[PDB]
């Protein structure tokens, strides 16, 4: 399981990442190491590279 939540919000200036408010939790399925992790958000289904650094283990 990972549920990780966005400890600060973030304007996916692209629409290769996503967007979201600090607070929003996210199903990391790829990460291994780097800087742009992909997440599925929970509230559209639909996956997107967030911020790694932005979410944390819940």
């Amino acid at each position: 399981v990972t549920l990780f939540v966005a400890l600060y919000d973030y304007e996916a200036r692209t629409e290769d990442d996503l967007s979201f408010h600090k607070g929003e939790k996210f199903q990391i399925l790829n990460s291994s190491e780097g800087d742009w992790w992909e997440a599925r958000s929970l509230t559209t289904g639909e996956t997107g590279y967030i911020p790694s650094n932005y979410v944390a283990p819940v």
